DNA sequence: TTTTTTTTTTTTTTTTTTTTTTTTTTTTTTTTTTTTTTTTTTTTT
DNA sequence: TTTTTTTTTTTTTTTTTTTTTTTTTTT
């Protein structure tokens, strides 16, 4: 009896809100399809597993940070390359003024369709991000270094002049404005960030990031990337051994890690991962420094085993399919 | 709000004194902006109450 | 020493201002969290 | 005895509101 009057009161209120603010202003969460998490590839299969939901989420903010020459720019160009191959439009805001387009082409980016901007101030850079979000016509935006997003007052002023908390205040305003617009447009925003040291503390980590605290709250994924070794062909150093750690995750469990090789000129070594996942899931047999697939010996050492998976695409297609079925917790075929 | 307070002070002051009634207002604090001199702390609801109060 | 004892509107404009220079009169908080780091292996000469 | 006639003119102010944000090693 009392339930009936409350159902009517609710229906009326829901009606009034939808009138005043538009059709999709308030819905039941179960019947709202805009609220579903869609993901795109990172270029690394081991990273797609570590993220849990199969890749980076569309309509959200992501942060990648680490020390110098750790592979941050290379990793974001592999994301752009994978998205372009699925017919998506991509932008690159280069605030560091250090992007090489010949290297971008070698990693597999379509240079001719990549929108690029080299802005003068931090405010100009974040106003272009807001404009491209609202447009609805861009899928992936990369902002290379938060650290190089200098406010207007600091560029007009002279070296030595104190502008304490000015960059932090700009980033807090940018997050507030960008978050709503990115979600409506279904646009992925990636921020690259540098490491700085915090002075006069012994408890906890002395490592921090530039640009204040807002970005830590608003980011749906935060990745810590680090160079953990060299890749050699006898003497010649040909690439880097890399570890990515998922330090924050809001679409799946955090604190999982990924290990892969970045080869200079080629980018991320896909077949290198496929061996390591094949060994892990008992689809490839290992006898010391010898690799074997279904009895027959594929090679000796990881490099020869990887070179075997290159010139046998049938076995490479087969193993990829089974690893994808098994380990990916939410496959999207 | 200030104009409502200014009007209530005029109406009340005479009636409280005639009845011999004590009226206590609680107020909250709020920050002023564009203030280099003195305290940036203000109170809420205008200026009338600072004039009409016997004790603050 | 009077009585009326019932009324109407019926649609408007202004024709562009100054101010003529601000105050203040010295406050507070009232005691936090950290939550655990990396490095990736140098050079001598 | 005998019978009405016709509008006029403006006055005067009242009251505040509310904070934002870190930055960087030294032998
Ligand atoms: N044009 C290039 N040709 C060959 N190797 C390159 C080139 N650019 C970068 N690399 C290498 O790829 C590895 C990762 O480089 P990046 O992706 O630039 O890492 P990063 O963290 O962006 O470095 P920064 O911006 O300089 S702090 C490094 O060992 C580089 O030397
Ligand atoms: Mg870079």
């Amino acid at each position: 009896a009392i339930d009936e009057n409350k159902q009517k009161a609710l229906a009326a209120a829901l009606g009034q809100i939808e009138k005043q603010f538009g059709k999709g202003s308030i819905m039941r969460l179960g019947e709202d399809r805009s609220m579903d998490v869609e993901t795109i590839s990172t270029g690394s299969l081991s990273l797609d597993i570590a993220l849990g939901a199969g890749g980076l989420p569309m309509g959200r903010i992501v942060e990648i940070y680490g020390p110098e020459s750790s592979g941050k720019t290379t990793l974001t160009l592999q994301v752009i390359a994978a998205a372009q191959r699925e017919g998506k439009t991509c932008a690159f805001i280069d605030a560091e003024h250090a992007l090489d387009p010949i290297y971008a082409r070698k990693l597999g980016v379509d240079i001719d369709n990549l929108l690029c901007s080299q802005p003068d101030t931090g405010e100009q850079a974040l106003e272009i991000c807001d404009a491209l979000a609202r447009s609805g016509a861009v899928d992936v935006i990369v902002v290379d270094s938060v650290a190089a997003l200098t406010p207007k007052a600091e560029i007009e002023g002279e070296i030595g002049d104190s502008h304490m908390g000015l960059a932090a205040r700009m980033m807090s305003q940018a997050m507030r404005k960008l978050a709503g617009n990115l979600k409506q447009s279904n646009t992925l925003l990636i921020f690259i960030n540098q490491i700085r040291m915090k002075i006069g503390v012994m408890f906890g980590n002395p490592e921090t990031t530039t640009g204040g605290n807002a970005l830590k709250f608003y980011a749906s994924v935060r990745l810590d990337i680090r160079r953990i070794g060299a890749v050699k062909e006898g003497e010649n150093v040909v690439g880097s051994e890399t570890r990515v750690k998922v330090v924050k995750n809001k679409i799946a469990a955090p604190f999982k890690q990924a290990e892969f090789q970045i080869l200079y000129g080629e980018g991320i070594n896909f077949y290198g991962e496929l061996v390591d996942l094949g060994v892990k899931e008992k689809l490839i047999e290992k006898a010391g420094a010898w690799y074997s697939y279904k009895g027959e010996k594929i090679g000796q050492g990881k490099a020869n085993a990887t070179a075997w998976l290159k010139d046998n695409p049938e076995t490479a297609k087969e193993i990829e399919k089974k690893v994808r079925e098994l380990l990916l917790s939410n496959p999207n075929s």
